[PDB]
């Protein structure tokens, strides 16, 4: 016949709601009955009554430092709640959540006086302080506020309450949770109470402060949130697998029927095992179960994200000592300088029941060690100083010295709910609004003459500038080496960033040329369009790049073979070539294949022309260059996941360890528009693309899930194959290498290799030889591979080297290819 | 399948949420595309594209002053919403709700600059203002804040928004809702915008200010509330039964599926009929659906409560307009003195499509009309002076002079959700805690030496202090007359009011003596109890009230027949006495029956003693007095309920109007502790007990519902009955009048009557004769009712009047009874 009481946010309360709350607490404070505040406050600690109120010695009263701590305080809150429902509150016990960052202590808690808006009569605010009746009629609770409460997020840093609550919500075991949970809860006792004798910081006098119940309203809310989490994870939220022995022992003093606890329902559900079902048993709800505005789903995702990182903790073993105290620990390396670690607090009183935690209470020091430039396994110690409520050093003998525990990263897939503008999608799938946004954006970026502008970022690739501005005689980008992929990843990110700066809600799209295409995609090919908002006709920003120091626009002379490269269907050399690339389980072995095939598209779309995609020095000026590299980057993305699928390394590579360590030249300089690319300049850092903040929808090749990709790759390794190996290097210009096999003197159609380069080039030499399989070619000509080993049967390889210059053709410089027979294993 | 966007409260936003929002809007503002801010803001008004973007003359653009106003703007918001979701906002469009009273303008709107907490980078706040690009490039929106924004509830009065928001939600037809709903929405346009030309108050430029959208996120929410309300009532929420003509016509410019709207879902759902299902079609939710913290259930309860009241409205027929305007009306009586009436605003521009409401926009004037002490149908006029946006006074001819409408009170039962401590309960149903609460409070109250204290409030009835001290020579309480019930209603209230003042969470219990009782209920009967909290034994506060000026404690000498009077239990004289009381459909007829039965109990528990319940002058000092009057008051409450059921007057009476008008003497005096009893000292005010704020656990007699009571009452009238009529009046002392019918000098057991009085009394004469039916006594006596008409047959009536003091006894100073034959009909 009656609906649940709702515990609203304190600052959510209306004038009508506040009014009833204040008047209700006012009456239940003047109420000398057991239903009154002095009496309810007495349940917690100081006038002790819990062994039994008649006992000679009383170690009473409340449960602290044990798994049953949350239940006692839940039921204790419903005790206080039922009282002011009956004393006329229209709402349940409000909470202020420390889940959000703090600016001020709540008004209804701090304001000395209260004016009833409806009667206009100013009165003392019942929530400002509590009276401790038995000591003196004139003994008020008092408070002292720590700056710790009002902490705000820094650049990388997050507030103490945010971090430790999440570390608590992180737990999947109740007892593990409860330990972290309780000590987080100790904070506001510690931060509002302070050094003051009759306060939240003293176990005895705490419940006499009205704040206690607004506080623990939120403590209980956190537990429900954690309960909600356990339901979400398919775990037992309403039961406890650990500490089962304590779930039977009924909650005192509530367990006392007859004269001491008059509330019927509270007595009935005195077993902590019955306190689990709060909504059915005690009939109260929360308006919102949110941790800092996060949904239970948003919460769990965050948690799982945090679990993926490599984390190291400090562990403390906590035993009660009969007083409240504040703990400070520092991280100290072998070198003298010590840095400030963190803090935690204990709640305590002289009549506290002795307690000992059966677990380690963990605190996270990972961000601190990372700033200390020292890893988890390297020589650092923790010193801890703990002051009493009194307050003087405890000293140091009290708590066993802290332990340190690192948790290894756990490799598992995540949601990860990337923003809508940071996802790179197939250029064919783009909607019209995606098109207009991009085209409007790129024009502004090109017209941008600042350092963020298109001219400058185009210059990072092909201008004559690296290694340093004054010295070269050199070209800046990275080819052809293991860190080639890495360089163009930042470069692409740098482009994405500059785009958003001019209103791009669309990440740079990728054109998939591995699929059959009769023509260039419209976004890249189309010359002009009619804007409707002006009567003006605008030229497509994606089809023409201006090179300001050469006074020329880029040119695209598209070789007929590009469209003809991939018409299998699915039987395309380009498909087969890429599949051979995916096969590689080594990053370096994968990289050469990746870059050579990447050279192909450069050559064929801009060929036989200077100031084109074919020309390494100027290719970055053509806006397709970026659309192109969004594709090769995605091809890498597929491979990283392919590797992750095979358990082989994805985030790291055992290659170019001298390279991977060092940051990349054009980006790290002080002369860089955005701080973000400067930050991630190092190859090791940008190995994984998710941490960089973008993603591809989606990662799959020709309608094959990654399970299917590896499946056919295993199928290709099962057949005997023959390769031609090419050791490639810088020839200071672009070229096409044609390969053709001769059975005797007759030679037809073996294959083609493209090499990128420029007049201004960075001299490069490949660590190994690029492969291209002639397996299917030999089957076509009935030249059996085993006959390759035969001296009588004569086969030869001929290369036709023709530079971009046209033809020219070029004398034979590059090392001649090698035959590789790869038996199936 | 992407998760719904949530429209959060502004103040609820986390730092991360504010961050993603600010950067997103920052981007989409620099977005020159159609997806950008400048283009979307155009959709509303000034660069006018709406008839079609290419027309010579363009009536553009947004729908205003018509039924489909909410659908256009709902769709308009999802337009703006999807932009910044795609521009990277993690949350939906925040709302700023005026449902709560205002103190300030919300933060992300009012701060000129914003510093990213995470990067430490200070930037200009994108929500502070908007750019109007087609005017000068350095042209921004500005604001001007009216005092009206920050209105707070003072005494009985409530803020403009609260009053008028609810008036809108009150509506049951969509069109009637919409008309009120929209003028409400116009307030913040007028209040945030002000005199400024480029502001929210000018139709043209409003949407260029981002504040518009936070505003209209709440506007939509309010409609969703109203939708949710209509769902509660079993009415159509997702359809509109009125203005079906308009619901078909697609919303422009959204309707344009061309370069003008590149949003797919927006074009598809450009039908305003399609705009209703927001969650399915547009995929956005609200964090909470609450009007000033009130739930939808709480809302309708308030709304229904307001429908029971008698209300009068001023009506305005709104056609417009050249511009935005501010309207002001005053209420003026026959005499010249004017009071401030409310105000309202309209939104407009030079390019607005002509509009006319087909109904009256209602404003409420009931509260203020009362302050002018004049009724609705009487001699008063409304003059309105309306000033424009420029603003020259607009000619009275511009808007038709206002009309005035009175909406009659709708009599139907309500919820009404009364506080727990203000419920008066059957004394036997009380739990152990209510008992302890009652006692502790009464102890404090009797101890209380203040004017709020028991000595002073009990002195109100039994003194000797009626107007004017020290003239009396008089005695104050009101017996015996129609206003007897009224006087003792306030008295009981005054008693409750003072009890709460000492921590009583329990309203005064009623003890039902119509039910058979072996002894007095322990709350009244038990002498002492042992408090467990203090080792002391305390005596029950409910017996032996102390009388200060007589230095004597009251005594209860209980006559043996009181418990024996009700041995029926339905056959009990008391049930039959009360059932006869309920039968009266006139108030005064009801009053005499009630007050005589009232005297019966007063007399029998404290009989034959001075300083007792039987003594009129000192009955008030015995605590059980108040428990008794809780019972008779409940009897009156049931009677009132019956009158309502019988469709006869309940809240009013056609009896003595001389007495009903004047305030009552002990309470109205400036020498009264609490202002609440002073105000309601008038008998007219006290008629409905709910308006006073308390209630009874249930209104039912002997297991009969109020329907069953009237059913049995009709049953009794269906038989022939014989009464004896006693005209009673003030003799200066209490006495008991025994009725005895004698056939022929043989007399036995006819009935009994009691009358209350004291040395210090208020002289009283009853308006009628008390009736008591002897019909059952006669049928036992085998005396035919028709033999009463026989002169030949011998029967007569004798009264042996004995004083309260045994015997003493008194001579016959009261008129002898009259025989009344009531033929059944
Ligand atoms: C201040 O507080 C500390 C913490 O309680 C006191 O330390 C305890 O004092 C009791 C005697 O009252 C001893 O029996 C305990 O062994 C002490 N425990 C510890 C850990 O010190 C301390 O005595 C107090 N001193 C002052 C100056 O107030
Ligand atoms: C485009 O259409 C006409 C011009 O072709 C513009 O309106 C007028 O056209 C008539 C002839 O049909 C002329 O006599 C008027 O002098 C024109 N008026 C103006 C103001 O140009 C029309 O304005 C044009 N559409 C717009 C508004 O851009
Ligand atoms: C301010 O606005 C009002 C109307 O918004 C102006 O009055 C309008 O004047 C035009 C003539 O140019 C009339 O056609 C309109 O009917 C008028 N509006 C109404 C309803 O009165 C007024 O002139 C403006 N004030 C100034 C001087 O700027
Ligand atoms: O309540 Cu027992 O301490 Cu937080
Ligand atoms: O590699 Cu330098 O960019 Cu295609
Ligand atoms: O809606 Cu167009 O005006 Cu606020
Ligand atoms: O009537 Cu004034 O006392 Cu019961």
């Amino acid at each position: 016949v009656r609906g649940n009481l709702v515990r609203k946010n304190v600052d959510r309360l209306s004038l009508q709601e506040i009014n009833s709350l204040i008047h209700a607490l006012k009456r239940m404070q003047k109420d000398r009955s057991s239903d009154g505040f002095e009496t309810i406050a007495s349940f917690h600690a100081l006038p002790p009554l819990c062994p039994n109120p008649t006992a000679k010695h009383r170690h009473a009263c409340c449960l602290h430092g044990m798994a049953t701590f949350p239940q006692w305080h839940r039921l204790y809150v419903v005790q206080f709640e039922h009282s002011l429902n009956r004393h006329g509150a229209i709402v349940g016990v409000p909470y202020w959540d420390w889940t959000y960052p703090m600016t001020e202590v709540p008004g209804l808690l701090t304001s000395e006086k209260y004016t009833d808006p409806f009667t206009g009569i100013e009165t003392f605010n019942p929530f400002n302080h509590g009276h401790i009746s038995f000591i003196s009629p004139e003994t008020m609770t008092t408070r002292e506020v720590s700056e710790h409460l009002f902490e705000q997020p820094a650049l990388g840093k997050q507030t103490w309450l945010f971090n430790n609550i999440i570390l608590a919500l992180e737990q999947t075991d109740y007892c593990d949770f409860e330990v972290q949970f309780e000590i987080v809860h100790n904070s506001i006792h510690s931060w509002l109470g302070g050094k003051e004798l009759y306060s939240l910081n003293h176990l005895h006098y705490a419940a006499y402060d009205p704040a206690f119940f607004l506080h623990h309203s939120n403590v209980d809310r956190l537990w429900v949130v954690w309960q909600e989490l356990q339901k979400f994870r398919g775990l037992p939220a309403y039961e406890s697998n650990c500490a089962i022995e304590l779930m039977s022992q009924p909650l005192k003093p509530f367990s006392f029927g007859a004269p001491y606890n008059l509330n019927p329902v509270t007595t009935k559900y005195s077993k902590p095992s019955d306190v689990f079902n709060y909504k059915q048993n005690f009939h109260y709800e929360y308006d919102m179960l949110e941790m800092n505005g996060m949904s239970i789903a948003q919460l769990e995702s965050y948690i799982r994200q945090e679990r993926q990182k490599d984390r190291v903790f400090a562990g403390f073993l906590l035993e009660g000592f009969g007083s409240s105290a504040y703990a400070t620990f520092q991280v100290c390396p072998d070198v003298g300088d010590c840095y400030e670690g963190s803090h935690f607090s204990v709640l305590g009183g002289s009549t506290e029941m002795p307690w000992a935690f059966d677990r380690l209470y963990k605190m996270e020091i990972t961000d601190i060690l990372q700033a200390m430039a020292l890893k988890f396994d390297s020589h650092f110690t923790i010193k801890t100083k703990i002051v009493a409520h009194n307050g003087t050093e405890l000293p140091e003998s009290l708590l066993p010295e802290a332990t340190i525990v690192r948790i290894p990263p756990s490799a598992q897939n995540l949601e990860v709910a990337i923003p809508l503008n940071r996802i790179r999608r197939n250029i064919n799938s783009l909607e019209s609004r995606d098109v207009q946004n991009l085209m409007s954006a790129l024009k502004r970026l090109k017209e941008d003459e600042s350092d963020f502008g298109f001219q400058t970022i185009a210059g990072y690739h092909g201008s004559l500038m690296c290694p340093t501005p004054e010295a070269p005689e050199y070209a800046c980008c990275l080819h052809g080496m293991p860190t080639f992929m890495h360089w163009h990843r930042v470069y692409l990110l740098h482009f994405e960033e500059s785009m958003r700066r001019h209103g791009a809600s669309v990440a740079v799209p990728y054109w998939d040329w591995t699929m059959p295409s009769d023509n260039l995609p419209s976004l890249l090919g189309d010359a002009d369009y009619y804007d409707a908002w002006t009567d003006s006709v605008i030229e497509n920003p994606f089809l023409r790049g201006h090179i300001k120091y050469e006074d020329t626009y880029t040119v695209r002379e598209i070789q007929p073979e590009l469209f003809a490269l991939a018409e299998g269907q699915k039987e395309s050399t380009l498909f087969k070539d890429v599949m051979l690339m995916f096969e590689q389980e080594d990053y370096c072995d994968f990289e050469v294949q990746a870059e050579v095939i990447h050279n192909s598209i450069h050559y064929l779309i801009g060929g036989h022309q200077k100031y084109a995609m074919s020309s390494l020095m100027f290719s970055s000026f053509d806006p397709i260059f970026y659309v192109h590299h969004s594709m090769v980057d995605r091809l890498w993305a597929i491979w990283q996941e392919l590797q992750k699928h095979r358990k082989l390394p994805h985030d790291k590579a055992y290659c170019a360890l001298d390279q991977m360590a060092f940051p990349m030249k054009p980006f790290i300089w002080e002369s860089n528009p955005n701080p973000t690319t400067r930050a991630v300049s190092t190859p090791s850092k940008l190995f994984d693309y998710k941490s960089l903040g973008y993603d591809y929808d989606h990662l799959n090749f020709h309608g094959m899930s990654i399970g299917q990709l590896e499946a056919l790759i295993q199928k290709q390794k099962k057949a005997d194959r023959v390769f031609a190996g090419f050791l490639l290097h810088g020839i200071k210009i672009s070229a096409d290498v044609h390969l053709k096999i001769c059975i005797e003197a007759d030679c037809q159609e073996a294959g083609v290799i493209f090499v990128l380069g420029g007049e201004t080039e960075m001299p490069w030499h490949f660590d190994r030889n690029y492969k291209m399989d002639i397996t299917d070619v030999l089957k076509k000509r009935n030249i059996p591979p085993e006959a390759l080993f035969e001296h009588d049967s004569k086969i030869r390889l001929e290369v036709e080297i023709k530079s971009v210059d046209g033809a020219v053709l070029d004398p034979n410089s590059l090392p001649k290819p090698s035959l590789i027979y790869a038996p199936a294993k």
